[PDB]
């Protein structure tokens, strides 16, 4: 079931990406938040979707743009005191959405592959 | 495929949600957003879905729940001056992301009835 699982895990990483939208402006902090390497998405993507998709170009790809984002979210969570500062609460929350956006299509251009 | 479906279905609503979040965030306004019953989520629910699943109760319970949000939606397009206020702003973003976490939770049901 390759394309319900492609949809599955889109959501998964959008969801996931909500939550920490929503504890930035509720809280001005990650809280309890999880890196994307340790997210649901990370966690599926580390264990079944690299060997499900292996040899494959974009599966580095996306490992890529993963490690890019986990600097900038432990750069955050050592600094919460950039989310008071509106320039750079709006920098973190653009870098998060577009590196879910990034991934998402080359999720789709993976299983794309496949199929 | 109707599982691939729902998810297909959970995927389009909640970036339907993120883009409304980010232009409150970036622009304080709504800007070309669409309500929704008007989103591809609301066009898929009101064309097709509400037919595939005809009879079923959480049918209703979502029309139920897109019709209101309608209306705060609404509400904000026509005073978006309302999104300058911080708690005014977060009850806003509140009621987006609680609406579609409430529908989400019912499309599971309703997949889960026309399974069985």
């Amino acid at each position: 079931n390759a394309e319900e699982e492609k949809e599955r895990q889109i959501a998964s990483i959008l969801s996931w990406e909500i939550d920490i939208i929503y504890k930035i402006l509720l809280d001005s902090d990650l809280g309890s938040s999880l890196p994307l390497s340790q997210a649901d998405f990370g966690l599926w993507f580390n264990h079944k979707g690299r060997h499900y998709f292996s040899g494959i170009a974009e599966v580095g790809h996306i490992s890529r743009l993963i490690q890019d984002f986990d600097g900038i979210f432990n750069q955050t969570m050592r600094n919460t005191r950039n989310l008071n500062n509106r320039s750079l609460r709006v920098k973190f929350l653009l870098q998060i959405r577009n590196t879910v956006s990034q991934i998402i299509t080359l999720l789709r251009e993976l299983f794309e592959e496949v199929s």
